């Protein structure tokens, strides 16, 4: 059970720190309300840490109706599938750490993956539709493996046993302005059990 924490996913910000019922910010209010109006509950925010499946994730099935839920099986759209202006953090481009906090559900001894895509470079952000693949890049720019539990094996990919972190270093493409990341933590063939996690970025308009 996990959620990408750093740089901050939907469910970080949406979930971990701001919760429907007693909100201390305004940054989670409109995806807050959105889900209400679409019949969705407030309760089900709590369940920030279940974005889940048990597949191989995006690498094979190609056929989700939704991107950040993954059609997945806590609830069907997620929460964090509601089209609204979303919380968005400034990001860059080139090697970058994501750190998976998996502290609800501290899978390590059979993590398998950790494979991230992003939203094709000419992408324009859309606060009043979902996310389709056609957003999306088709192949990811990230994909580290392990041998299952064995976090030696890939120099990319660490464990952070006292935090219950995965720590995973990334090249991240270039890119201008807002920006998805769609990422999924699978573990290996014994469950195939595989959670998601979005993160809503502005990489700002910089070039040399
Ligand atoms: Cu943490
Ligand atoms: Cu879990
Ligand atoms: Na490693």
């Amino acid at each position: 059970h996990g959620y990408i924490e750093s740089p901050p996913s939907r469910q970080q910000h949406c979930g971990a720190e701001q919760k429907p019922d007693n909100p201390s910010s305004a940054k989670c209010d409109e995806a807050f309300a959105n889900y209400r109006a679409a019949g969705g509950q407030n309760s089900h925010w709590y369940n920030f840490m279940s974005v889940v499946a048990h597949h191989e994730g995006r690498k094979v099935v190609k056929g989700t109706e939704h991107v950040c839920g993954f059609d997945g099986e806590t609830w069907n759209p997620a929460p964090y599938d509601t089209p609204a202006n979303w919380p968005v953090t400034s990001f860059n481009s080139g090697q970058q750490t994501f750190v998976w906090d998996i502290s609800y559900g501290p899978h390590f001894s059979d993590t398998e993956e950790l494979v991230f895509y992003i939203t094709k470079p000419g992408f324009s952000f859309d606060p009043t539709r979902e996310l389709t693949w056609a957003d999306f890049e088709d192949q990811p720019f990230c994909d580290e493996s392990i041998v299952p539990g064995d976090f030696s094996t890939n120099s990319a990919v660490e464990a952070d046993m006292a935090n219950s972190h995965i720590n995973v270093t990334c090249n991240v493409p270039s890119r201008s302005g807002r920006h998805v990341i769609f990422a999924e933590w699978g573990r290996n063939e014994h469950t195939y059990e595989r959670f998601f996690s979005c993160v809503d970025v502005d990489f700002g308009w910089s070039h040399p």
